[PDB]
DNA sequence: TGGCGGCGGTTGGGGCTCGGCGCTCGCTCGCTCGCTGGGCG
């Protein structure tokens, strides 16, 4: 985003049955259009790196709440 | 000259019905916004 001063929250939190959280990220210098390139540019950089190439089963394991269901 | 007993209709009430309006889920597709690749040569 070329902007480290910005708000942010996160919350480790426990689901149903899997652990989850709920991370928050200031709108400054990332519309709503370029949202989704910038997470799945911060997914792809995740594997390979943090995992050492094995990725998670859980299904949505990194997305964003949208706001209709589907 | 005399009265005491049952049978077809109801006729609104509980119920099915077809419609309206109202809402709530899948699909979409011109647009946008980057990422990168022969080629410059």
């Amino acid at each position: 985003s070329k902007a480290p001063e910005a708000l942010f929250f996160v919350q480790f939190e426990k689901g149903e049955s899997y652990f989850h959280m709920h991370v928050l990220v200031e709108t400054t210098g990332v519309k709503s259009m370029v949202l989704g390139r910038f997470l799945s540019q911060i997914r792809e950089k995740l594997i390979q790196r943090i995992y050492r190439g094995i990725e998670p089963t859980l299904p949505n394991w990194f997305a964003v709440t949208k706001t209709r269901n589907g």
